[PDB]
Parts: C-alpha cells; sequence; structure tokens
C-alpha cells in the first residue's frame, strides 16, 4: 500500500600493507533506535540512485568516493508505521572504495566501526543488512582475490 525506496553506499577501504592487508567496511550505528547500517537515504526528486547514494554517504560521514565497484545489492522489507500503514521498502546498496576520514554528527550517529565483512558477521547484530554483508563478502572475494 505504501512503497519506499532508499539508496546507500557500503564504504570500504583496504587497511595495512602489501604484506598484510584487510578489506573493511564502515559500519554506522544510528541513534535512530540503536542498530547498525550503512549510509543510505531517499533520492531527491530527479536524482539517480547512485547520486542519491553518494550524497547520503557524504552527508552522513564526510567520506568521498574513490571508485565504485560494478555491483549493487538489494534487500526488501515489509512493516507497519505510525498509522498502522503497510510499508513495502526496498533498499539498494552500491559498493565503493572511499577516501577521507569520518565526521559524524553525535546526534544522528552513535558509533563508527571499520570491520571486515566477516568481522562484522561474527561481531555485530544487524538484521537489516546481514544478507547484504554476506553477499558483499562473497562478491569481493571472487572479484578481487586470486583465481
Amino acid at each position: 500500500t505504501k512503497h519506499e525506496y532508499s539508496f546507500g553506499v557500503i564504504p570500504i577501504r583496504f587497511f595495512g600493507t602489501p604484506d598484510r592487508s584487510t578489506l573493511k567496511a564502515c559500519f554506522i550505528c544510528h541513534t535512530d533506535g540503536k542498530h547498525w547500517g550503512f549510509p543510505k537515504g531517499h533520492a531527491e526528486e530527479k536524482e539517480g540512485p547512485q547520486e542519491a547514494a553518494e550524497r547520503e554517504l557524504v552527508e552522513e560521514t564526510g567520506l568521498g568516493i574513490v571508485n565504485f565497484f560494478p555491483k549493487i545489492f538489494v534487500e526488501n522489507y515489509s512493516f507497519n508505521d505510525k498509522e498502522e500503514i503497510f510499508v513495502r521498502k526496498e533498499v539498494t546498496y552500491f559498493l565503493a572504495e572511499v577516501k577521507g576520514e569520518v565526521h559524524a554528527d553525535p546526534d544522528e550517529i552513535c558509533d563508527v566501526q571499520w570491520l571486515s565483512f566477516q568481522e562484522g558477521l561474527r561481531l555485530l547484530n544487524f538484521p537489516e543488512i546481514r544478507n547484504i554483508v554476506t553477499e558483499a563478502d562473497k562478491f569481493v572475494q571472487s572479484y578481487l582475490f586470486a583465481s
């Protein structure tokens, strides 16, 4: 009955050295009810999904895009809001190597945690995104690592 659409970026960087490095994503904790997610939001009218994703990233974190990977991830949810209205919601995540350091607003954001996807799977509770994180880890493993 009510449809919502959101667009976000999974922000990653590689940390370490040519000898040892780890691919980590920027996990954000939202004071909005205390749960982990990635920078995401609605598209402003006329704005492409990718532009919306880059804009939200920037607004929430001050990071900049270095490059996007050729891949998106999608999750769908259904729930009820204030007026017991039925909301089918679809969220589209891009994946991007990112530069700069984080500048979060303490009002919106409770914590910022750089973890590998496996670190995140092992250590964090994030039902909104577990599937997304699982898929992303599978993707970067075949896309970026030997074979």
